[PDB]
Formats: structure tokens, sequence, C-alpha cells
């Protein structure tokens, strides 16, 4: 029995323990720390704590609802089921009070308190012991026994002292908050939804309590003729009708609907009504605030994008761009972001190297599969090349490369078809997967031919600095780039002596040409087949 | 919000005093609410309680006292009280909304960050397992806290 | 018939398909994928889906409004038009239920489900089939036929079962949400407006339903004497008056106005009233939240600028600047941003190279047209020079260049007139288009003369690093800059030997002076004419 009880009395390896502690090792360290101190000391995150708190929440929810009804609307409620229920709740509350002295505390400094006699007992005694004690002992039964050891005074005192059990709302709120924060940090719960559900539960409880009180106050006054119960002539009505009307009055005060049958007449009725109105107005204002917060949190993703585009529109209005230019900017913004807010330069920075590598490899899977030069070399080179590419979107008809300008980047086409146009040759179509801009980076010269975006082109651009940095690590890939750059230059206008000298020097050198020649031939054939489309 | 609560209590008290001062200065005309409710000779406690009840009912948008105003002075005093109470309650709702928004800013900012991350993942159309891995890493690295 | 039906049953090339898929090619790929699977399988984005959903929305809007009125306020509503309307709605709902088994699904993982027998049917059956089925079959007519195969019970059961058709609200909400998100991602709709219109429609529908229910409940109870209908003596009134009063009571409960004629008396009336109050209070809180969100989203552009300027004021207060300095800061902020929030360094970064080039060329069109050195050279150089300029604003009387200091940037005047002041010569006015600061960057020395801002000067500054980077690519422009720098230095104080040696070396060299001399002469003449103002 001791082993099974202890195994559940200490924290167990699960989702929440894995997110709390570093790993399994820290979980076992915490288990050993819990097992070391005291005979039985309950960890706040243990399964026994969870089940005991679930039982306590169920009991308090069932008690805070039934006690006021059984006290107010029921006369001479000292029947066997009532004493049985009261005694059961009393003993469960006493057991909870006892177990609270061996449960530890979660300090706000991210620490767990385990030491029993010096900090556990000495902190619960000076924080919540009096509230958890005067709401746990049967004060009404103690007073009845004392007096028994003219009955209107006794009945009134018993009914008044039975309201001390309503202080269990403190324990209910504490347990609800603790386990809701635990579930919040375990699951992906929304803060606004949890808070609005807490407020809805509190509003229902307060409305029920106000409904009970608006009849308890006339009941304690022996139903004066000025009270609403006597005016409506429902003194002898059934408990269901009385409770329904009292709850109706309380909820009408809460939701700002008005009064019951008429305006209050007696002073006690006036003050009870005004207190109920204050409580209900405060609760409804809090509910409106929570609803506003929830509605604002629901559409944050779209609202942020709308704010970004409104800032863009403000910039365009400041610079006084024409209508067609503004339409082009809108089209590009709506084709590039597609109505979504994010920033890759920071999202990818928040991730680690393996996750970023996996995401980039998944993004360019078709580019790797289609590229003749990719998928046929060292995959470390492949991931190094892919980790430096930048996503770009070019609208149809946009000159993405202009001849005569200096070369600073090349592009790998992922989506769409581009067109290479030269002043001395017909345009050649480049489909998906193909790439351009190699010769400008290789020869460090000007662009040879222009490139047009025939359709909406989604391209991956590689800067010259990153290209040289990744290519100085891998020269076989540089020779593979040259073996097709020379071919393309000879196809357009030759004048490729800068790369031709290096290629001839490599051919004359004793390099591993047995596989290099085959790789170059395959790459050239695939590139010319792709460009022949 | 505490300043506004104090101001609301003070204004409700002043309105309660005024709704009886105005009939008092008019020597309790028969059309006034005091004469209609027959509380002219009542004790000061009952009169103050009923006047404060009327003022607070106007403030919190609950309705009127015994009945709708009849005299013109009663009508205009009631309408001024309704205007003041409605303005005060709108300000109170605004302050409550601001307080509730400021209470959960730390969690809301993290939720916004993770929703932006999810939007990025949806834009790039990552598979389910990759999205689960990203979620696990984000929840094991930041532990639900926003900072940089 | 098959060709025309299929051409509209698959997605068509339009605005929304262009924003969904990459381009026309992906649209045709999706069309082929849809045409491949199944005999007839409806794509969610097809025109047939849109028109069928429009018909369904019209029918459900016309049905959820008329069914409660025809059930509650009309006695013995089994006339030919009613059966015709019910049968038409029934068959349209059954056709919609049948077509929902061949419509696919838009997965949250940005995917389209097309496979008919394994995932389309097996997902709609376990998600919404029971709700879409018990709200589609005529349960009331089936029960009537079964019973026909003491009439108060039959009438009550028929009226109760006729409320199962109100579950079409689920289909209405689903279709509205789907097509509103489609229009949101198609057009530039505002999220707050769409959400508040959805909530307004829901509030109207719920108010209408509550108005119908507050009379249906007394009707089912055969108008007890405690009901509000009997108390108001409107049992025999016309249907218009009864509906008007019931809707008035429901809307008064919804908008927190109060009750009808008086407070409820019967228990059923009390509970119906309390449920209506709860629903109306929740709806009004949601409406207040939506209104707050809409109002906050309406003035975001101005609010962000106000927040920025309040942060600036907080910084000034922290540093305890004098009143005149704070006024100067305010004047500069209000003359530079003009009350608009944006950040060019990020807005231009979110754009591509062609769009940025077009925007910059439009911004400096007058500068290009007016500059003698611009508009007469390679336009690649022109755009390279323009892409590196930075916008600056100088208030009148501000010393923008101080003599003796090191040179780090030059300025191109776009708006306003500046004044070159020297300790040994009178001030010379520089109008729009003219530029200064060349000699400090060219000779790498100190400034020769000071420059003052006579009016509000809007200038474009070019850093020394960017200037040298763009000028090492184009030397003819460097010689053109020198040919006027030497002239200006000789005009002020000569001592231009650093550039004079290079100019003499170029003149002695065999450079293409035939056009260079003419260009230099024209540039010098235009510059001196501009400076002679
Ligand atoms: N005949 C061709 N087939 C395919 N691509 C080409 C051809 N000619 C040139 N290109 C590419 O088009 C690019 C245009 O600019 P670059 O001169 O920088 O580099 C060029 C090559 O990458
Ligand atoms: N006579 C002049 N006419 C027009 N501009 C001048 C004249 N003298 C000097 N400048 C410009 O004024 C600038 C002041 O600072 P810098 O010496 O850097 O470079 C100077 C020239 O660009």
């Amino acid at each position: 029995m001791q082993r099974q009880f202890t195994s559940m009395l200490q924290p167990g390896v699960n989702k929440f323990s894995l997110r709390m502690f570093g790993s399994q090792k820290a979980v076992e360290k915490e288990q050993e720390r819990v097992k070391t101190a005291g005979f039985w000391i309950i960890h706040p995150y243990s399964d026994f704590r969870f089940y005991w708190d679930l039982i306590m929440l169920i009991m308090m929810v069932g008690n805070l609802v039934i006690i006021p009804v059984g006290i107010t609307f029921f006369t001479e409620q000292t029947t066997t089921p009532w004493i049985i229920f009261n005694v059961a709740s009393d003993t469960v509350c006493l057991l909870d009070l006892i177990m609270n002295f061996r449960t530890g505390t979660v300090n706000e400094d991210s620490s767990e308190i385990i030491l029993d006699p010096k900090v556990i007992k000495m902190n619960y005694l000076k924080s919540w012991f009096v509230v958890d004690f005067i709401s746990s002992i049967p004060v009404d039964y103690i007073f009845l026994i004392v007096e028994k050891g003219r009955a209107l005074r006794i009945v009134r005192f018993t009914k008044i002292l039975c309201l001390l059990r309503l202080l269990r709302l403190s324990r209910l709120i504490r347990y609800i908050h603790q386990w809701e924060e635990i579930f919040h940090m375990t699951y992906d719960l929304a803060s606004a939804v949890v808070r609005i559900f807490n407020l809805i539960g509190m509003m229902l409880l307060l409305c029920h309590w106000d409904g009970c009180l608006q009849f308890l106050v006339p009941l304690l006054q022996d139903f004066p003729p000025d009270c609403w119960v006597s005016l409506n002539e429902m003194v002898n009505d059934s408990w269901g009708k009385q409770y329904s009307y009292a709850l109706f009055k309380a909820m009408s005060h809460m939701l700002c609907i008005g009064y019951g049958a008429q305006a209050p007449v007696s002073m006690s009725d006036l003050w009870i009504t005004m207190l109920s109105m204050i409580v209900g107005a405060t609760c409804y204002a809090m509910f409106v605030g929570h609803a506003t917060a929830l509605i604002q949190s629901l559409d944050s993703s779209r609202r942020q994008y709308q704010e970004k585009y409104k800032q863009v529109e403000q910039y365009m209005s400041f610079h006084k761009l024409p209508a067609d230019m503004r339409q082009k900017i809108h089209d590009y913004y709506e084709h590039r972001y597609q109505g979504k807010i994010f920033d890759e330069e920071n999202i990818l920075n928040e991730l680690n190297d393996p996750l970023r590598e996996e995401i980039v490899n998944f993004n360019c899977r078709k580019l790797v599969a289609t590229m003749p030069l990719f998928a046929n070399a060292d995959p470390n080179f492949v991931t190094a090349m892919l980790s430096k590419l930048r996503f770009e979107v070019f609208q149809p008809g946009d000159y993405i490369i202009r001849e005569g300008a200096v070369g600073k980047k090349m592009y790998f086409i992922q989506h769409g078809v581009a067109g290479v146009i030269t002043k001395s040759s017909k345009e050649m179509k480049l489909t998906d997967g193909s790439y351009f801009g190699e010769i400008c980076l290789l020869t460090k010269g000007r662009r040879t031919a222009s490139v047009r975006a025939d359709t909406y082109c989604r391209l991956y651009s590689l800067s010259v600095d990153n290209f040289n940095e990744v290519l100085e690590e891998y020269p076989m890939m540089r020779r593979a780039f040259e073996t097709v750059a020379i071919d393309r230059l000879d196809r357009i206008g030759k004048k490729n002596s800068i790369l031709l000298q290096k290629f001839q020097k490599d051919l004359n050198t004793g390099v591993f040409n047995n596989q290099e020649n085959e790789i170059l031939k395959q790459i050239v054939k695939h590139d010319r087949e792709m460009v022949q489309a």
C-alpha cells in the first residue's frame, strides 16, 4: 500500500512535468527530493493532488449551490439527508484542511517548498488557515449544542451561522486558479476564453447567491408587510415558485433590466436592492470588458495584417504615388504575403539549426528534385546552399534582370516561367526548377541578357557574397557551374574567355575527370533540355 | 478605475441629495415624487435611502423610482441624472475593459507571437508532423513566456 | 450538357483562384486533379458551388424567418401554400444534403480533399450529417402520417417537431463563414465590419426567434390565465398585433430596456423571460465588444502616430529639453512625417527590386529631369545612384554643412532653396535640382564652405561609401563630377590641385574626349546658370 500510495503522491513523468522540469532526469531529481523530506509530503503537481482537488471542486460546487437554497427556502431543514450531507461536506473539508498542511507551495520565484515544519506549516497558518478553518467547522451545530446544553432567535442564529460555509468560495477560487494555470501551461488554452468562463461561473454563482439573499432577508425579518414577498402574496407559495421569483429579481438587477413586481418600499428591501444593483452592474461591466478582450484576441492575425497594409497605404499617400502604381503595390503585397502577417527573418532566427534546415529543405524539395545540379552531390552542400536563399515574388512583365548592369545575385525559379531576352537572339523560356544569373557572379562582369517575368514568378535569390562563401568550400560545384556557364555564353555570344581559361587549366590538370566529365555532360544536357521548352 | 469609482460614488451621492433638494426648494409641490410617495414627513434616513436609490437606479440604468416623473422639474432633474449616470457607466465600462486588457498582456503577447508563427507555417504549408515539432520546440524553448 | 456542366463544376481562372494557386498553371493542375477523381465531384471554389450556396442562403434566410411565424401565430396552417413552401424547402435541403457528399473539403493544412469514397463521405458522415439530416427530413409530416395510419396533442407535437427545421441555422452559419472568408481573401474587406455584420444578423435572428417563442410557449399551454397574452387580453387579436407585441417584449429583453406590460407571473413566463434576458445580455455584450473593436480599428493609423509622438515627448521630458527645443522638434516631426506613420527602411525592404526602382524613379523624377548630370547618361547608373539616396528635411536657418568638418555625404536638393556661405565670398543661392558636397567626397578633405537652409529644405543625401561604390563602376561620371568640382573650387578659392592633377592626366591620356568635353561644358554651363540664380 505504501509503495502504490507514494508512487502517486510524488510528481509523475507526464506532459506538465516535462514542460516544468528540464527533462526526465530533473523529474526524477524532484521525485527524490519529495521522497527525502517528511514522512508523507504531497507535491502540488502529483496525481493525488489533482484527484483530491477534483473531488474538492465537485464538492464545493455542489455545496455552494445547495446550502443557500436549503437554508433560505426550506423551513426546519434538520432532516436526516441534510445532516448527512452537512457531515459529509464537513469531514471532507476537514480532510482537505489537514492535507493542506502537507502539500507544499509553488513560490512565485519558480521554486517548490517541501520543508514541512518550518515553511509549509508556518506559511499556511498565516495566509489562509483562519478562512479555511471557520468555513470547515460546523459552527451552527456547535452553537446549537451549546445552547441546548423563543426558538425564533435560535433559528435566526443557525441560519446566519450556516452562511459561514459560503467561505469555501476562497478554496474553490484558489483551486480553480491553480489548476487552470496548470492546464494553461500544459495545453494550448486561450487566456481570454478561460477568463471569460471564470467570470461566467462567478456571475452565475453571485446571481444565485443574490436570489437566495433577496428571500433570506425577508425571512429573517419574519416577513414584514412591507417586504416584496408579502406584497406579492407568495409567503405560502411553494419553494420552486419563490426561488424562481427571487432568482428573477436578482438576475434582473444583475443584467440591468429593472426591478421585480414594483420598486422597493421597505428600507431593508431598498438597501438589499441597491447592493444587488451595484454587484450586478460591476459584474456586467467586467463581462463586457472580458467580451471585448476576447473579440479583440479572436481576430488579431487579420488585424495585424490590416494595420501593416494601412501603414503601407499611408506611406504611399505620403509619397503621392499614382493610382496604377498603388494598384501594382497592392497586387504585389496581396500576392507575396497572401493576407498573412509574419517575418521570416525573425521566425527562422527563433528556431535552431536542425529545424531551420528541415523547414528550408521542405520548402525547396521540388527545387532539389528538379535541379540537375542538386540531388547529385554532397547534401551538406545542398543544405548550405538552401539555407542562404531568399524568397522573392516578381509580377508579370517586370524586368528582373537588366543587361549591362552589375551582377549581385542569381535566381532559382521555384514557380512560374521566365524569359531570357537578348538584343541579338530570340527569347528562351525557363520553366520551374531552372536558374539564371550564374555568369554575372562567376565572371564578376555585367549582365549579358535581360530576364522578363512572363507570369507571377516565385523565385529564390542567392547573394553574390553568400554564393562565393558557400562555393569556396566546394569547388567541384564551381566547375559544374562553369561547365554550363561557358555553354550558355557560347550559345548567346561566346566571349567566355575568363571562364574558358580556368576550364582549360582544370582539364589540363590531373583532376578526377572520370566522374566530373560525366556529371558535367549530364548537367549540360538537362539544362539544355529544360531551356529548350 | 479607483479614481473613477470614487467619482461615481460621489456623483451618485450628490444626485441623491439633489433629487430631494429640488422638491425641497419648491416647497414640495403635489406633482413631486416626494408628495406622490407620501414621504414628506418620513424620517431623514428613509428619505435619503429612497433618494439615493433613485439616483443609483438612474446611474446604473435600472429605471426610475416609484413611477415616471410627472412635473417638469422632476423630468429635467431625472434626465440630467440619466445623462450623468450613463456617461459615468460608459467610462466605468471603458476603464474595466482597459484593466482587463492590461491584466493578461503577458499571455496575450505570447499568444499573438505563436499565432504569427502558425500563420507563417500555414503560408509555407508545412506538414502536420513538422508543425507539431515546431510547436513542441516553441513550447520547450520559451515555455509560454514573451521576451527577447 | 456534360461539357458545360463540368466547365462550371471545376474551379475557374479568376481573382480568387489566382490568389489561391500559384498561377494559371496551378489552376489548370487543380482542374485536372478535380476532373480525374470521381464521376462528378464538386470543387469548393467552383462557380456551381457559389451559385448553389447562394440559392441555399436565400432559401434558409427566407425559411428561418417564416417557419416560426407560420408555426406560432397561425392556427391550422396546413393550407396549400404552406405545404408547397415546406415541400420546396424540403427538396432543396435534400438536394443540398446529397450534393454535400460530392463537394470535397478545405483542410486547415492548406489542402483540398477530392477522394470521394474514403475521406469525403467518411468525414461528412461523422461531422455534420446528423444535423443536416434531422433538419432536412419532414419529421412533422412523417409523425402526422404515422399517427393517422384529442387533436390538441397532435397539434402540439406537430408544432414542436416543426422546430427541427430551425437547425438549418448550422448550414446557414457554415456557408456564410466559408463564403465570407473567401470574399475576405478575394476582396479587401475589413474584418471588424464583416464580424459586426454577422453579429447584427445573428442578433436580429435571435430577437425574432425569442419573439416567436414568447408566444409559442403560452400557445402550447393553451393560454393559461397567468400568461401575458391572457393578462393583456390579446388572445383574439390579429396576428400582426400579437407578433408586434411579442417582438417588442423580446427586443426589450435583448437591449436591456425592461419587460412588457408587467413583470412575469407564471413560472413558465418567468423562466422564458429569464432565458431571453440571458441571451439578450450576452448578445448586447458581444455587440459592445464588436463595436469597440471596430472603433479601435477605424483610427489605427492616427493612433499609432499619436503613440509615436507621445514616446518622443516622453524622451524629451526625460532629457528635460527647453521649450524652444521641444517646439523645434515638434515642428520638424510635423514637417517630416506630416502626421503619417510608416518606416521606409522596412516598407522598401518588403518590396522587390523592380517595384523599389519604380517608386524611387517616380520620387526623383523632377530631380532626374532637372539635373544636368542626370538624364544624359546610362540609366542603369541613374537608378543605381537613386536607389542609395536618403530623404532628409532641414528646417530654415539650420547649418546643414559646417566648414572645416570632415566630409561624409553630399546632398541633392529636391525642394527648397539653400545658400552657400563662405568667409571670403558672398552667399550663392542653390535652387531645386542643384546639389552640393561633391568636393569633400572627391578630395577626401574638409568642407570648404558652409551651407544654410533658407527655407524648409527637402534634400536627398548620398553617403560617401555608397557614392564611391556606385562611382567606381562608372568613371565617366566621376570625371563629370570633377569637371565641375574644379570649377567651383576655382570660383571660391582654387587650391584644387588634387583633382587638377587627375583631370590633367585624363586630358593628356587618349580618352574619348570628343563627347566628354561637350558633356563637361554643358554640365558646367548648366551648373553655373543654376548657381547664378
Ligand atoms: N540560352 C540560354 N538558355 C537558358 N538560360 C540562359 C541562356 N542564355 C542566358 N541564360 C541565363 O539568363 C541569364 C541572364 O542574365 P545573366 O547574363 O546574369 O546570366 C544568364 C544565364 O543564367
Ligand atoms: N560658387 C558655388 N556655386 C554653387 N555651389 C557651390 C559654390 N561653391 C561651393 N559650392 C557647393 O557648396 C558646397 C559646400 O560644401 P563642400 O565644400 O562640401 O562642397 C561645396 C559645393 O558643392
